[PDB]
């Protein structure tokens, strides 16, 4: 039911679409997902990567 | 940062693979998405939705 973004890997903007690489919490490297910006609500993280 | 399923809506096999429709915490009715259920490891609210 709960899924936390542990890290914000990477962006890229495809077609003028931005989206961020994420790891996530309890799930392997491998199933990281490619997630529109739209709904990344998530400031600590994101400035984490800006850095 | 943080991502809860609030509801189990629908399930679809289509080409074999199993999705289901999840409502988001914090987020419209209209953001509901169609996850693969390999990471949708979420008992009680399958459940819910078997019922």
């Amino acid at each position: 039911g709960e899924y936390v973004v542990e890290k914000v890997l990477d962006r890229r903007v495809v077609k003028g679409k931005v989206e961020y690489l994420l790891k996530w919490k309890g799930f392997s490297d491998e199933d990281n997902t490619w997630e529109p910006e739209e709904n990344l609500d998530c400031p600590d993280l994101i400035a984490e990567f800006l850095q």
